[PDB]
């Protein structure tokens, strides 16, 4: 297991346009395209990151370089982060990969709220740390991932992945 691989599990993969988990039009591996509720701009968006007209429909190939770049884009995102840098820097990298999942999921600006969270994850109060997390919109809309995600911070372990 490794952050590819959990995003990949959690994401999923569609060649062509879908709505996620808000209504938002997305590809790929969680690919968000906009926010618009014009199918015609989150086509022109896909167009803009592949570099080619699409029909609304891409390779699995085009699907994984998005998904690179989308994982690198986290990364980058936290590391330019004063809030979140420290708090990833203190981390194992099990529990990077938590990070970086929460990241990909909701952005920079929205991890960087967890302020509470992000403290008891430094403090490395991992029981406390997860209680804080669940707390939040996030757990309520999407539980089943949330509950992968702190289960991965609570433990620093791969264990609700596996099976
Ligand atoms: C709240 C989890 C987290 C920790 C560090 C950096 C980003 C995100």
């Amino acid at each position: 297991m490794n952050i590819f691989e959990m995003l990949r599990i959690d994401e999923g993969l569609r060649l062509k346009i879908y709505k996620d988990t808000e209504g938002y039009y997305t590809i790929g591996i969680g690919h968000l395209l906009t926010k618009s509720p014009s199918l015609n701009a989150a086509k022109s968006e896909l167009d803009k990151a592949i570099g080619r007209n699409t029909n609304g429909v891409i390779t699995k190939d085009e699907a994984e370089k998005l998904f690179n770049q989308d994982v690198d884009a986290a990364v980058r995102g936290i590391l330019r982060n004063a809030k979140l840098k420290p708090v990833y820097d203190s981390l194992d990298a099990v529990r990077r990969a938590a990070a970086i999942n929460m990241v990909f999921q909701m952005g920079e600006t929205g991890v960087a709220g967890f302020t509470n969270s992000l403290r008891m994850l430094q403090q490395k109060r991992w029981d406390e740390a997860a209680v804080n997390l669940a707390k939040s919109r996030w757990y309520n809309q999407t539980p089943n991932r949330a509950k992968r995600v702190i289960t991965t911070f609570r433990t620093g372990t791969w264990d609700a992945y596996k099976n």
